């Protein structure tokens, strides 16, 4: 029962409704940034004793450490910025949180009403611009509406299909006085009419049913199972189907696990895409048939009884047809299978060991590889030493390219939201800000960002706000000078002609550069470098065993090139296992 | 008369069309962040003998560099971004060049055409996100059309009120073959129709007719007049009116000049705010009537004859309504009055100079005005050396808040494109880049980013591009450790009670944090730090000197307050002309 | 043209609509603000300085009273068939100008315009932006609503008034006293005339009646007004107009006159789409 600090009868501001508003939802932590349209909101979090702000540097490393404290928790991540320039620098985050179903509410400042379309100081139409690539947007238009819309706003970011949504607050909103009323109902009808209801045991006994018909059956697993894990992992147990997983659905199932093929598509493994090929029941809970996953549709699981489990209407059959489909929460399908399953246990006298074994031959024959040069530290290598150092048990948020790749394959994930990565929009510049949320929301991990240096350089003024909120943020940067993996295709298809992928120094061509050891000096963050392979081990326990945060420089050779790959839109057939830049 | 790499008749990349339409643009830089979606354009871009790319280190970094090529040259900026991420990373800039009426044209990439729609890899709906924010936009559905969009995309970014024009590029046209049509006219009809004509000698001799028929004129001067800096001079001879400038317009008419007002608005001069107070004559010569200039706007030249010359129908009298109005090129509005007037002057005999005299008295008694406590460095002295030791002739880029007020306010800007700053969105971050796109376009020039440390760490990344550029950019970066305009407004309004505006550590709450120096050490920059007054003038020279990049860290006390200053949506008779923080 | 349009005037527009102000032609002077003050202002300063201004334009007007005399509006008369223009002129005539005007869109339109003296604003209802046909007589039926105890007449023509012809129940059952002078010429005439200047005569679409038998009258109005009701007469011959006028107007309630009509008449003057004054028609229809 919430205790407000206004009497029920005394008006307030519309920043403290909004406030409170956000206290009434659980909100302790916002990343905000301040300026002048929301400079109002501000004052008003200064006086909540009970939601603390971490201040970003820049409004993206705001918004992008909202989705790491939401991915990383399962709690909505919540980012404020203000007007104009505030606003436009958060598109990339919301775009992300879209296209990675990533709980999200993003509060922007306006100018007052009166001057909304008059082209005035620090306005852009926000709305508009954001219309497309959020869940569900907002503009403010009375202080009465402040309570309505800020619980609308974290019903619709954090049920169904979660993802972002933006509220536009004018400042003359922000000032006017008021007392809210917060029995407001909401005015969701349609939204709510087509929530999914509980999966029908008409549809969950002729799966089970289609399972005990099948011989070569696959699970694809994907973000969708993020908190499926416990039901899940009873699902395999009473079916000993393997486990095929996306980029996003790692550590749903445990990754060190006899029976997971680990992560499938473009840069999965060969015995997972194999599993698919070959499989004649696929069972897609919690996936969306990405084309990373797929390659040519026709040619994906081209012989395989379909069964795909989805939260949204939307995503079924709207790449790859399904023969069944379940539209709703996987964590209750699991639950209501998983009950048939125990019970007809004996009639179904279910055993894969044929298939599963199969399988085992290919992960045998085609397993996860990297060469060692020389005492040159391979990046796969030291992921691998970070993963037994810290018994996988670290949260994991990665920049996009070759080094996002390696840390999922070379990294043990056992539960979900260990592993915090930019899968659909693929933004670069992500890991840092992400760490930075799932630190605050994860006081207690273990929190690495295993980062590019390109990747890294595009935010590095989050260091700023790593020290100064004393959080215990580990970076792995795995350098190798170059924007890899558009390196990585300028060498496999047009002939290793670099244009503009080189991130050093041309005229000192031989030493590293940026300096990241000054990045982190500058902002008075121990960093060390690294670059023989004998030195890593001890190089990387000394990162875990300094309190506080800690860069370490993990030099790379270039040449590396993630495998295996299918190439973009191609079959099994076409998958390259071999290869690199030498 | 162009000379292709290519046959006539020789088929070709759609990239390499398009790189080719480039060129016979007269582009000889962009600056563009290679991504999966724009490879082929990087690609294409290796093959021009003619076109140099720099490449920044975040997209948003490639935007503001094209900003100040711009800005600091009067041809369009070009950057270049792939999909999805690369695209978002725009927003910002085309925001920015929108309001501040900048050419631009943005390229990016995009998914291949079949793909659009299907929630692909790095996809986001760019055409529909930048809409609203961009003077037009296009998505080539087919490679016959990329010369004529090119053409099109040039001539409105151009043409008119300049601004940003962003042209969408699906990765499989990047790749069609085919043979250009450089002779296809280009479909703008309307655009066209609507282009303003030459002004009528009508419209010229009754404004002539009103400058002699009043006492108290006065020249109101904005961003439109940037190519007119020879006519208004001619102009402000054969009449002796004096001249106040907004924040665009600086540099226009010169700042060090007996005419001269200065800048009028919220942070204006006192005498140009009272000239325009007590005019009967406003000439609005290439200006919008912002609110950052008029305040109250009933209140704004209550007591004029208004003249507003604008080359957009959609800004005369969309705030203040005119008497007189010409819808034109400032340009040649001012060569045809400048005829009329030295042909009738005697008939005319203008002589303002009793008014000229009434605001010589308030320029006496109420100079802008800075206080020196102790040996702490003012910014305002830092900013006034500067323009001391580069005797005016530097170009001056800013990020935003109080250290741009105070590069405007003191320096003395004698041309126009030497004063690069963000107005009308008013972005952070914008100095440094800006700087970078300046010096490109200047490699003689002196470029100085006077900066804030809240807005230089939010691109900081971008001191990677301009050593690696070899590009003589000066930084002198006045460090107040305070999000200082922000901290101003909680000073006047707040009470002082700081919601977030301090960007140093609270735990160790006396050292400059972070230490810019090192950030600048990272990339290889030689830099120092100046903290007493005596020591300023000898550390602006060393920086002047050292041949290359510098970085200078000037220490200035936080309490400082940008005077005078208008509150917001205010009269003359509220401006705030004495306090700081202390 | 714009650039031709009032070439050497300082043009002064007053307008409640900023967007508008300068959106086509450039003014010197502007107001944004309601006509309706702007003129009890002027007036104000009008009358107190009139004196000081001694305001004659006589030599103006008289300069235009010479071309309103030279080239006023003109028609012929064939025989005895009815001319368009001069039934108006005879409703006017009969109305004391008096009437509520609503028409279609059409040559009747711009005769219902030409040839009618409103004395007052809210008499002429006419569709002039859009254009729309089958307006007449539904905004005849609300005009009616709207002022019961007015002469309100429909000038409609046969292919805008078949468009919404189903509204006659409407008058006939709501007991509406409108009457419909029906100008009827079995053409689209406007887009006839437009075919007759600039297409060569070729029709393309523009007959109404049968062509099977080809100098009926069809349809028959008259039955359409039958149907619902309402008392109605045709006629055709120039000296029966003003008795079968007054005959509708006499006649309590609803009514329609068929006013048959050559169909070669021609809407005059007519300045050609994009013209200058120096281009403009005066003379000529489809004989
Ligand atoms: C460089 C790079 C390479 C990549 N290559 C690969 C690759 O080789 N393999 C790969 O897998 N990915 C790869 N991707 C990632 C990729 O583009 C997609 O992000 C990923 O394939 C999609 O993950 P997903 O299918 O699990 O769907 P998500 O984006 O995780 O969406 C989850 C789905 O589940 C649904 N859902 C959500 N909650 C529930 C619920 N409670 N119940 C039921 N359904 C629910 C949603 O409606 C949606 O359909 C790569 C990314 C990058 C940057
Ligand atoms: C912190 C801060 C404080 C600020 N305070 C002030 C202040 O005190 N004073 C101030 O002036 N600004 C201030 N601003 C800047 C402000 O918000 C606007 O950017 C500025 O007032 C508008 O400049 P402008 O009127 O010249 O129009 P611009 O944005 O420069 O637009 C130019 C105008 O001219 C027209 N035009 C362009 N080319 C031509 C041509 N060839 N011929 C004719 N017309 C042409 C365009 O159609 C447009 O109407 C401040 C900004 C910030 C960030
Ligand atoms: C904001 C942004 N801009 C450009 C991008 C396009 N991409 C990539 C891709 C996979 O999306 O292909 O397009 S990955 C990549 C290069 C990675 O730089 P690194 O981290 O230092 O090196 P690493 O060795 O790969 O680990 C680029 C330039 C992007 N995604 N985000
Ligand atoms: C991307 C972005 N985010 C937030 C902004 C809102 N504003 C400002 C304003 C004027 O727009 O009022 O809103 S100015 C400002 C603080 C300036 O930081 P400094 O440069 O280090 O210090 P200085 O001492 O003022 O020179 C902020 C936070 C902005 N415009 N852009
Ligand atoms: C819904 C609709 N459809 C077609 C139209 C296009 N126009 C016209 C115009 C002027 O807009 O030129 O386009 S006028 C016209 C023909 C008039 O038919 P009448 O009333 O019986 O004969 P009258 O002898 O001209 O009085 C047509 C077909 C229109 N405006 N509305
Ligand atoms: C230098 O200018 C500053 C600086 C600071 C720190 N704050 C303010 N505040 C206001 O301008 N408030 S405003 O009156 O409501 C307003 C009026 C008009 C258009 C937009 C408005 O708000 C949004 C503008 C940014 F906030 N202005
Ligand atoms: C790791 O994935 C990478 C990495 C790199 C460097 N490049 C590519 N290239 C392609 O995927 N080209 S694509 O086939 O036309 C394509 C197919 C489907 C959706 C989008 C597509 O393009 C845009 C994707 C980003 F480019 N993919
Ligand atoms: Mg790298
Ligand atoms: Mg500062
Ligand atoms: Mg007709």
């Amino acid at each position: 029962t919430f205790i407000s600090r206004f009497a029920p009868d005394q008006p307030r501001k519309g920043a403290d409704i909004l406030v409170e508003a956000l206290e009434r939802q659980g909100v302790e932590t916002v990343f905000a940034y301040p300026g002048g349209a929301s400079m109002e909101i501000h004052q008003a979090l200064t006086r909540s004793s009970s939601i603390r702000n971490v201040l970003p540097r820049h409004e993206q490393g705001g918004v992008f450490a909202a989705e790491g404290y939401a991915r990383s928790s399962g709690k909505p991540g919540i980012c404020i910025a203000t007007s104009g320039p505030g606003a436009t620098n958060l598109v990339s985050g919301l775009a992300d949180a879209l296209l990675d179903s990533v709980p999200l509410v993003a509060i922007t400042g306006q100018v007052p009403r009166r001057m909304i379309g008059t082209d005035a100081f620090q306005e852009t139409p926000i709305v508009e611009v954001t219309r497309s690539i959020t869940k569900h947007n907002y503009l403010v238009m009375d202080v009465e509406d402040i309570p309505r819309i800020i619980e609308e706003a974290f019903f619709l970011a954090t049920s169904g299909r979660p993802g972002p949504v933006l509220v536009d607050v004018p400042k003359d909103i922000q000032q006017q006085l008021a007392i809210p009323n917060w029995e407001q109902a909401m005015r969701l009808p349609g939204y709510m009419s087509r929530m999914p209801k509980p999966p029908e045991d008409s549809h969950l006994e002729q799966i089970v049913r289609l399972i005990s018909e099948s011989k070569k059956p696959v699970l694809y697993v994907g973000g969708g199972c993020l908190n499926s894990s416990d039901e899940l992992g009873r699902f395999v147990e009473l079916t000993g189907i393997p486990v095929a997983s996306t980029l996003m659905g790692l550590g749903s199932y445990p990754c060190d696990d006899e029976l997971s093929l680990h992560m499938l598509g473009m840069h999965g493994t060969v015995y997972a895409n194999y599993a698919v090929e070959h499989s004649d029941l696929l069972l897609a809970f919690g996936v969306r048939f990405d084309d990373r996953v797929t390659g040519k549709l026709e040619a994906f699981a081209s012989r395989a009884k379909i069964v795909h489990i989805d939260i949204d209407s939307a995503e079924i059959g709207k790449n790859k047809t399904p023969h069944v489909s379940v539209c709703g929460d996987v964590k209750l399908a699991l639950q209501g299978m998983n009950k048939v399953l125990e019970n007809r246990a004996e009639e179904l006298k279910l055993d894969f060991g044929v298939w599963r074994n199969e399988l085992n031959v290919q992960k045998q024959k085609f397993p996860l590889s990297f060469k060692t040069f020389g005492e040159a530290i391979p990046p796969q290598y030291a992921i691998k030493v970070l993963d037994e150092l810290t018994d996988g048990k670290a949260i994991i948020s990665t920049g996009v390219g070759q080094h996002q790749m390696w840390a999922a394959q070379f990294y043990n994930y056992k539960k979900p939201r260990q592993w915090l990565s930019s899968g659909g929009l693929g933004a670069m510049g992500f890991g840092l800000p992400a760490a930075i949320g799932a630190s605050v929301a994860n006081p207690d991990a273990i929190v690495v960002d295993i980062d590019g240096d390109g990747s890294f350089i595009m935010n590095v003024q989050e260091l700023a706000t790593i020290r100064v909120e004393n959080l215990p943020v580990k970076v792995l940067l795995l350098n190798n000078q170059h924007l890899g993996m558009v390196m990585q295709w300028e060498d496999r298809f047009y002939k290793a002609n670099r244009a503009h992928t080189f991130l050093g120094d041309p005229a000192q061509e031989d030493e590293i550069f940026p300096n990241m050891l000054l990045f982190a000096a500058a902002c008075g963050i121990p960093a060390a470098r690294v670059t023989k392979k004998a030195d890593l081990r001890e190089a990387i326990q000394t990162m875990l065993d300094t309190p506080g945060p800690y860069l370490l420089d993990v030099i790379c050779p270039h040449q590396e090139h993630v495998l295996p790959m299918i190439p973009s839109g191609g079959t099994f057939n076409d998958v390259i296992t071999e290869g690199d830049g030498r």
